[PDB]
């Protein structure tokens, strides 16, 4: 799996709103406040 | 450094107050803590 440029954490959450993969710290950040995310099983 | 989660291998960077224990972000996503107050720690 790729890691986040902002936070260095695993890119395993798909943000439906932004049509992109984000990390758990992205999900906590103001930038994805209230955004629906889907956990990806690491392949 | 913080310990790593036995179940997921991710850093134990969240404290769950209701469960009185440190968890990782993958633990937090489980329905186990679905509605719990978690605190983010740094290191
Ligand atoms: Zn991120
Ligand atoms: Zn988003
Ligand atoms: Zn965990
Ligand atoms: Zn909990």
């Amino acid at each position: 799996v790729d890691h986040c440029a902002r936070h260095g954490e695993k890119l395993l959450l798909f943000c439906q709103e932004d049509s992109k993969v984000i990390c758990w710290l992205c999900e906590r950040s103001q930038e994805h406040r209230g955004h629906h995310t889907f956990l990806m099983e690491e392949v």
